[PDB]
């Protein structure tokens, strides 16, 4: 048997030499259970001769990531032998990578085609040397097989089907996309970024460095006004945004109830189902060709319309009666939550004969509200606790819509001196103001949670403070690299200049710490996470704003007042850090940004660093990963079990049988059983509990998955009003089950 | 008792044939209609709808049921004028409580500053002109009514339109009062809900060009036709600019979805705001031409604007090539031997997507035509080569009936300003043609609709800054197939085929002069020179075609060569639908494609013979129930039946039974003094595709515009 060399020199296939160039990338690696030599043993039978080495490698880090299940440092492995491979067939210099990007020329269309900017090459070229020399090619070595192919698939820019940049060179790249000329500050961005101790949201990752920039990729509008006109006008910005591959949250309570009457045309509306119809359609054409856009319709459950919305993605139903490539929120007034519990009728009104019902929040609603009510101005009332089950009902078939608390977004927001703020985004975790002159944008990144925490189970607070600072400054040089789909979402960046910094690898920080998701220590630690990662976000939004000024709507704000965002919620922080000293400095120089923090699903970007998802707990202890499919074991646990001898191929066969669960195993230690719960053992009511504690520290919302196996309406009502009373923002954002 | 009844029907019968009227037959029917408590009011519309249901009979008893619910009405609604009109402007709406008026200050004004003039001029026995169908159509939705009752009477209706138009000009309201009440034309419907009231958004048809080819351009088009949709008018949008399936979207680095998730989008939008139809025109070099000829086998309507080219290559059975306008700019903005050219060099140049036999698009129009009746044929370079607008730059469209051809581009959104001429008014009780009285009417139309042009209400400012620049109108006509019967002209016979020259040579004639009375009042309109007619070319010279000796055409260029015309187009036969409903007369340029058809009245539904036919049938003794049965059998033709004379079975051809051959050349004989086109139905019965390909040829071969609007199949 003969592979075929790069040089297309005909070699002979040896074990010894095939395991020999496995074992090279073997250090750090746990070799009292990685063995070399099994791979090559999987290989070598499936193989014949005219075989390459490219296809070799391919196949022995595919072999060698099938044997994850045995260990997790094969995973490693794995991505050692397919970056090995990526080294052989990649230019080894930044700049020159540069310059093909640039350099590139459309082969069917002849046109000159620059993959990066102009200005970001420019500046690479007069810094040459030391940015080449920065670069780390080491740390390509650092991934999972299964995080190294998403960069692969998307992250990696091609030339002609063909990966022409190294992660290292990727990275570079959004660093200088981010600082231009700022080398020193570039270098440091860089070296955190290629050390996995944060990342930036993929929209950054895609296009940084590139020509009309779009860094940031999610955005909020709210209907401009009850026409023809508006909504058209709306449906426009809409596809401008999903143009440039924006999601989008759209407010919608503002537009006539079906049957409502139009005094232009001496007709009725069809109301919100037909309009929504358009905004459906709209987000299945501009999809940026070929592949849909991503729309999250919010309204308020006062409309008249609410139960054909609850309907609307319905699977089972009437296709002219549906949008189901449309994604669905409710923006749920107190006097609503209040009304159900009580047991109480509850006014479905016309915002035509009931106006600015979105345009006031709390007692001025409930105020606004009472009147309209006692005048007779209502088109219908149901009892309180009917709505409450059509709500309940739909999102036991769809796992929608996400509930959202309209008075505790206002009630707790920086930007509450702007004026009502209208809804969240696609994701639920973003609560920023929106009107007729501006769309919200969320700018966003991750810190990675577990690189924290030190050999010793202890928490570095101090280190994630200044992670945390640098990320701040890098998002608020990102709001003015930005190129803007709409010249309304310029405008309001512009102005209030949120930023959205949010988290990944929670679980594994608690597993590292050995701490299960729900006990004493794990709560107070999650407490001391967000309290740090507000801190020193706080103060690296002060340290910009005496170099360059507050953000132009900062006075008249809380935080110009010295109210914080657990001020807000009434809690006293830990004595970890000094709020004391940085209310002082706040009143001194104000700050940069009018929100900071914003817990986002972190779906493709925690899979690359080889962390579980945002603030959620490990949903099962295997799971699978599709590339074919892979199986997974989590990490965490299959070094436990290898360490203790407790491992063996039945030993995964019934935990599948237990559905990723270890609690009835009888030869695992209790201990190892409480730290591993999936969240389907784990309460949900202690999710919504620790998402408020940290709740008191995040600015922005969070995006909540609840995990139900089996629901019913009291299973479901009682986590609703638990989330609701404990204060929280976004109370669900979708319903999982099984 | 019975007697009581049946005097009280009789007392409305004067005039009517009493051979066939039998008023106890109504008796019958209403006699079993009493109680103790009924009001004679009840008994009333139980007369006029059992005399409706009567007309089958004799025409006379839709005239005579017509009386019957014109006497309710007027017991049912104020007899002064300025009283109505009063009321429609005091409305206060109930539900909110807030002042709704249901005609505009400004015309309440002129009324109440002019009411001895207006209340006084008012004949209310026109109110009775009306057959039952016509009336119950003006009943439901031209009358203006409060909480659910008739407010106006139809001469009520009548002089809120001509105030509406003419204003304080009181000698041109009554003068249009006059003409609209006695029926000698009819403003389209528009015009008719819409004139002295507040929105008065008087126009019929919009005509829109698709602007930019991007997301920005796609979807401000789509703004704009939501606004039109608005205001209820039709829309006819050109799309060939649109680049096709699977094109690189350089901005993205994707591939665009081509014509049909566009199409979608803007289907959606037309079914989201009626208070709505689009046609939508593509050119067959787009690569997206086949999936086209797909979407309505939705509410949308498709058309094809067609070059010669096209035609060209199938009849010779050679190759087309299919193009995306992203790589093949600017065919759409060309016609002619300039697009011939244009697209020759692209074809040399290799840039083609898909290269197919001519043949094979071909055939996929037609199987798309015989199953759905669309898509509407144009022919691009006939609608450009005799345009008087095609100074102005290429017409990429028409309408969505395929009558009006106006230019559109960015800035411009076409509108049309429609009405038409009652033909069968002009016939003369000893059996000739008022042509002179014709033109007479056609001059105040003329004058009618440019005025309208002047005090409509705009949807979007590109549709007025069009119709300021050119100024187009479109008048139209309808009983045509009316005219000939009264002048006893089988539709195809020399005697109707010189008649219908002769006809539309005074209508142009009449409306060029107006348009040229009204450039020397008022000046030109501001586009006019360069035009083909400041050149001394009307529309017939286009066609090669030289006039009938009916009308001196020298000393109207004249006038012309030394004034020039206000308007830049006048002549478009629309398809009249629901005024020709209204007046009693068959639709526009068409012959009657039935001698027995149905109308449905709300609830109820009644079998109506051609009244003609009708007339001529029962004064011979030859009409009975197996008589009507028969002819009802024979898919409403009487040429199966042996005891009809020859000559009314010559003149009571159904469009089925008349050569379409001949439809098309009578339509090209008119065109040439067509200053637009025509909305013109073809009618095959047993369609084979050789007959369709040969009607479709024939028609382009004689320069018709239109080739075709619908298909009818059965
Ligand atoms: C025209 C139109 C409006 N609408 C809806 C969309 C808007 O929410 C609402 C108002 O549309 P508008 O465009 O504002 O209608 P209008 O201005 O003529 O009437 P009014 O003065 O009473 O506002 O009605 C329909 O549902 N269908 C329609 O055809
Ligand atoms: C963005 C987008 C465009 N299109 C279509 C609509 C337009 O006809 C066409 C161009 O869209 P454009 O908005 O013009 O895209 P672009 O300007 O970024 O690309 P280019 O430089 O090539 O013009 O592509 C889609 O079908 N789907 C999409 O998601
Ligand atoms: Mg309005
Ligand atoms: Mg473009």
């Amino acid at each position: 048997m003969h592979v075929i060399k790069r040089d297309g020199r005909q070699e002979r296939v040896m074990f010894d030499k095939i395991t020999s160039r496995i074992q090279k990338l073997c250090y750090g690696l746990n070799m009292d259970f990685v063995d070399p030599a099994q791979i090559t043993m999987k290989v070598i039978q499936g193989l014949y001769s005219g075989v390459t080495t490219v296809e070799l490698d391919t196949l022995a880090a595919e072999t060698a990531a099938t044997l994850t299940t045995k260990h997790p440092d094969y995973a490693i492995l794995a991505a050692r032998i397919a970056v090995s491979n990526l080294h052989k067939e990649t230019k080894k210099v930044f700049s020159d990578v540069m310059e093909d990007l640039y350099n590139y020329i459309n082969p069917h269309n002849g046109k000159h085609s620059p993959m990066v900017a102009k200005s970001t090459l420019d500046i690479v070229l007069a810094n040459k040397d030391r940015l080449n020399s920065a670069i780390i090619y080491d740390r390509d070595f650092s991934y999972n097989y299964f995080g190294f192919k998403t960069l692969e698939r998307s992250y990696l820019l091609k030339i002609n089907g063909k990966v022409a940049e190294r992660p290292q060179h990727m990275l570079m790249r959004v660093s200088v996309g981010i600082h231009k000329e700022d080398i020193d500050a570039a270098i440091e961005t860089y070296n955190l970024l290629s050390e996995r101790w944060f990342t930036h949201a993929s929209p950054t990752l895609f296009n940084a460095g590139t020509n009309r920039p779009q860094l940031s990729s999610c955005f909020l509008l709210s209907m401009k006004d009850d026409s023809i006109e508006g909504i058209y006008d709306t449906l426009k910005q809409c596809a401008l945004i999903s143009k440039s591959a924006g999601g989008i949250g759209v407010a919608v309570s503002c537009i006539r109830a079906t049957g409502s009457y139009i005094a232009g045309t001496n007709g009725n509306s069809n109301g919100l189902v037909p309009m929504l119809r358009v905004y459906n359609n709209t987000a299945r054409y501009v999809d940026q060709g070929g592949n849909p856009g991503a729309f999250a319709i919010y309204l308020e459950p006062w409309h008249l319309d609410i139960f054909e919305f609850l309907d609307l993605k319905k699977n089972t139903g009437k296709e002219e009666q549906r949008a189901r490539d449309l994604f669905f929120a409710l923006w749920i007034p107190d006097l609503f939550m209040k009304r159900v519990e009580t047991n109480q009728d509850w006014s479905l009104m016309c915002p035509n004969e009931c106006p600015g019902l979105d345009e006031v929040w709390g007692e001025e609603f409930e105020k606004l509200y009472a009147s309209y009510e006692k005048q007779g101005r209502v088109r219908k009332v149901v009892k309180a606790q009917q709505l409450w089950y059509a709500i309940i009902e739909s999102q036991t078939e769809t796992g929608t819509p996400y509930m959202l608390y309209k008075d505790s977004c206002n009630r707790k927001s920086n930007q509450q001196n702007l004026g009502t703020i209208k809804c969240s985004n696609l994701c639920t975790e973003i609560v920023e103001y929106t009107s007729k002159d501006e769309v919200a944008v969320c700018n966003l990144a991750s810190l990675a949670l577990n690189m924290y925490v030190t050999s010793e189970h202890t928490y570095d607070f101090k280190k994630l403070a200044e992670v945390t600072k640098v990320v701040v400054r890098n998002l608020n040089k990102i709001i003015d690299i930005n190129y803007y789909p709409v010249p309304e979402a310029c405008l309001s960046n512009k102005r209030h200049r949120p930023i959205g910094i949010g988290v990944q690898g929670l679980a594994d920080a608690f597993i590292l710490m050995r701490y299960p998701f729900e006990s004493a220590e794990a709560q107070l630690l999650n407490k001391q996470i967000f309290e740090t990662i507000y801190y020193g976000a706080l103060e690296a939004s002060c340290d910009l704003a005496k170099e360059q000024g507050p953000y132009e709507t900062y006075e008249g704000s809380p935080v110009s007042k010295g109210i914080l965002q657990y001020d807000m919620w009434n809690v006293t922080p830990t004595d970890l850090w000094d709020w004391k000293v940085l209310k002082e400095k706040i009143a001194k120089y104000g700050i940069r940004n009018s929100l900071l923090i914003a817990p986002m699903p972190t779906a493709s970007t925690a899979q690359i660093l080889g962390n579980n998802e945002s603030i959620e707990p490990y949903t099962s202890n295997i799971y699978t990963r599709r590339v074919g499919e892979f199986q997974i074991v989590n990490p965490h646990l299959l070094k436990d079990l290898t360490e203790r001898g407790l491992w063996h191929e039945e030993m995964k066969n019934q935990i599948i049988a237990c559905n990723g669960s270890i609690q009835s195993i009888p030869e695992i230690p209790d201990d190892l059983k409480q730290l591993y719960k999936t969240v389907w053992e784990i309460s949900q009511k202690t999710v919504l509990k620790m998402a408020a504690e940290r709740g008191a520290f995040i600015d922005q919302s969070q995006s909540l998955n609840i995990h139900i196996a089996e629901p019913n309406y009291g299973k479901l009502t009682s986590m609703h009003f638990y989330g609701w009373k404990q204060g929280l923002k976004t109370g669900m954002y979708y319903l999982r089950t099984r």
